[PDB]
């Protein structure tokens, strides 16, 4: 461990947070009102060890939808279900070249990974096949309270109902991938996407992310009840592609700077695991031109630049 | 005019056919069932001047769907209907770039020019905006009966519904056209698309489809019977894109070697025009990896080379 | 002949002059001192019909250099010389997709077409092989003599020295031409590129470079000589590349709107053609976004929509 | 550490290295005799732990050129000299989008990272301005004679010549970046290719290379002589970009699979680094599709998945 005293982190935690809390840019994503409800100076940061030490400060019990904080979740599913060789069969494994989510597909006809929306949507079609939607989602619910350790794993059906009906961009991949043979044969596309933005909806804490993110920086071995959610494979792989596809097309800056694994998603959330270490998440609703939490992002470079937990420190 | 003896053309037309019925090659398109019945061997030649003066050889009484042939046709009636500078506020003017129909908009997010899929969807949503697809469909048949003189203009209902139920591709354009506002405000996008396979299903024969090219041939007026059917502006507008647009991926082949306007189809149409001098429509199923038919691409070629109608002859 | 009364269309072209004069927009290129001399307020019209009759308005005997309006002369000459085929084994025949100029080949590995840098240089490469420099710039120099039946065709070394230091883009496509083999064995590609300075260097007047334009408008026959200068495959293939790509990113736009065969140059040239009536050259050192002269332009506009000289008029 | 016993891990080196010894497709390279004239047999590998053990197995002494294997190198010295925030504003940080090396730039027409040729060339440039080519020289064979500590780093004059007499891309490139200002003033871009060219030329042997790799696991200290030669943030940095850039278009399989910093080179070289644990040099002419040494990517494969030294493992 490069944490002797947790408690003196703790402290170095709080001051991290609150030199990014003067970071007041970016902009509150509007696309539907249930995000561009939330206000801009909503800032929290959770923290929850391997140990199963815990520290929240700021606005860290307040739900919010995980949007494209799921993808590695669900990414990290389908592989301990199915395994790599199957999943991978559908979906890619590296950076797609040009920006975030253009809309094509690499040279085998398969999305580039899991992170951008074709990619997950691809991974969604793959898990819990043959029952009916509503036990997928259950399923998968019951997966992330695991992955919780039990603590607060919600839904918006608000969110849900207006990110089906504004969803035009990925209706146009879904039928695109539906062209291009991208999904496992009988698959009900129009059913996929539902479950899809059922995904995107489902709430948490900062508290309760954070936990997920633990059990991802624990080997898949839940922190706060001990028992085994996710195969190694699935850790190792999600962890991967977070490491190079996770935050938009600033993942490559990111990877460079800070060297963690994350996946950062509209609502403003960063998922961040520090391996072996612990497992984070920050929320600040405001994001930059690229869709990154603004305060998140700050938090991350200078919790890293303090505490030398890059990759290659 | 530069056919003196219409008759020793005649002639020519019939020695140029049969030289082209020896040309075997080509797939006839399967992607539904409505277009893999076609005999390979059928082949037809229709002309008819500007003048009026008609002739036939081959399999020019058979009906077969417009497709793609029916691109240049509706969007000459959006120009004469509501003229260049409305239309052309939601449809580009020139080549696209790399590939035919590869999904994608240019500059100012239009689709490159209305011989493309997504432009013609945008197009189809410009025609008689307001009324419901019944009266739309009907407008353009009308439209069509005039531009055809009153022969030969049915509709292919199998067609139709293979066409829409097979048509991913044109789902996943129409929800991105959607996406990025491509239509007038208040569209039904699904009804488009419906309006769109109905518009590609009406079925022509080459003696019919002749007069349409010859009333494009003839500045706008229908050869047999003297009326004025579309604007000076719409069928320049029309001509000009069938010139640099108008055989797919061949399109730029095409006007090098050739020179005139021209519009393929995947049922093995091209409309062919030799402006002030003729109409013709030129059928033969079997296509090439370009999508355009073997025959008639071979036809076209040696009447060119014999007959000096090459725009820069 | 659409002109029956030659004094009455001279009235005319005195009037759209006029008209383009008040047109003050633009910028005079300054990537070398030769160019950015000149005063944004030159404005010259030349016209030399195919009956040998001839008009001059405005600064119509002050010399500039053709640069990219040799593009068109020099293919035709290679056309001339080695006819169709041969030239396009080295080079394509249609539009570039994306921006003009933005160094790439076509799935052959050939520069898209001779009215790009790239397809320029070679197509310069092709052209009297074997023998010296100096004799390969003799050559031309006389064949432009006898294309303007023997009127103003100069050379501006200051040009030429200038282009030739300043070139590091047509360096690197000389350089990216030779790693894909895309000239004939035994090139010099350095010598070739020194050639393509020499060329563009070349200078003329509007009086000069209209009657060379006159010569493609006439089937490649002097109109005020009367000798054959082009074969008519060379002119016809020339018209038909001027018409598809010779005003930059414009030429979309240009067929559409002018439907005329033009090439431009960034001197602010613009070389235009009516097939069977006239050659024409407009010039005016202000360039637009696009590299067209704002004035010349404005004039190209206003003369079709005035003339009915569009293609498909 | 990860290696209780170091003899029972060299026993187990012997197994894969006999493994891939198996493994005989791909091609040697042949684009210049140089490289050509090596036997498809030759294979070595050789470990230098962070602690100084050693440790050889099959062809470890015999010299090859560093090539593409350079690249690290020399950025790492660049950054070392200059820190990183000088370095960046002349290169990315990030995998280019599609193939490597095409030849383009980022969007602030910057090449993508100093794993490209674009971007390894612009990289030379800023290396020891002011001093001549031979002095740049000298201080770079000294620097990895540091990172080697003091084993075998010598020169091929015939690969140099050769490269430099066949590198026509190498110069599209240099003459593209000078036209794009990609160098700091005053730069002799001519001369930064000719130092390029010897860059790839340096010669090495799998023992000096190993302790070159070991030097970076061992954040700048080299293994064998206990002196600092590189700073932390320029093994960072390194390893970073190796991470994501190392191995030409097989860097995303490189990173999911097998998830360490590594870089390959034409000459059949790949430079491996176990953070932490060890540096390693395997090297087998033949190379596959992607240019990756057939034998060294199986091997790589096989230690990661034997001795658990993925990142995320
Ligand atoms: C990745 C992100 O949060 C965007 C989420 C949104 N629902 C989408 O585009 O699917
Ligand atoms: C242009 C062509 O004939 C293809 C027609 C087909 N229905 C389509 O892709 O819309
Ligand atoms: C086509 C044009 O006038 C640009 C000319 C200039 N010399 C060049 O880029 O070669
Ligand atoms: C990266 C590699 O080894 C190719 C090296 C070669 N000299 C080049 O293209 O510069």
């Amino acid at each position: 461990s490069m944490i002797p005293d947790f408690m003196s982190f703790t402290s170095h935690i709080d001051e991290l947070y609150e030199s990014a809390k003067k970071q007041s840019g970016g902009k509150v994503a509007d696309y539907i009102p249930q995000l561009a409800k939330f206000s801009p100076d909503l800032w929290g940061v959770s923290v929850c060890t391997v140990d199963g030490q815990r520290h929240s400060t700021g606005d860290t019990k307040v739900p919010f939808c995980l949007q494209s904080c799921v993808k590695p979740l669900k990414y990290a599913i389908a592989v301990n279900d199915l395994g790599t060789e199957y999943v991978h069969r559908y979906v890619g494994k590296e950076p797609s070249g040009l920006r975030f989510n253009k809309l094509f597909l690499n040279e085998d006809d398969k999305p580039h990974n899991p992170m951008v929306n074709a990619g997950a949507i691809v991974v969604t079609s793959l898990i819990k096949q043959g029952v009916n939607n509503a036990e997928k989602f259950d399923y998968v619910m019951q997966f992330l309270n695991k992955m919780a350790g039990n603590e607060y794993v919600g839904f918006s059906n608000a969110t849900f109902q207006s990110e089906r009906e504004s969803g035009d961009r990925n209706f146009a991949i879904g039928y695109y991938l539906k062209e291009k043979k991208c999904f496992p044969e009988g698959t009900d596309m129009v059913g996929i996407l539902d479950f899809y933005f059922q995904l995107c909806s489902i709430e948490v804490t900062c508290e309760s992310a954070s936990v997920m993110a633990a059990t991802l920086a624990n080997g898949g071995f839940c922190p706060i009840t001990g028992e085994r959610v996710l195969s190694p494979e699935a850790v190792r792989n999600t962890l991967s592609l977070m490491h190079s596809c996770g935050m938009y097309d600033f993942s490559g800056q990111f990877a460079f700077h800070v060297g963690l694994p994350a996946k950062s998603g509209v609502a403003g959330g960063i998922l961040l695991v520090v391996p072996n270490v612990m497992g984070m998440m920050c929320w600040s609703p405001p994001l930059d031109k690229m869709g990154n939490s603004v305060k998140g992002i700050h938090f991350c470079h200078d919790l890293v630049s303090l505490c030398n937990f890059h990759n290659y420190d």
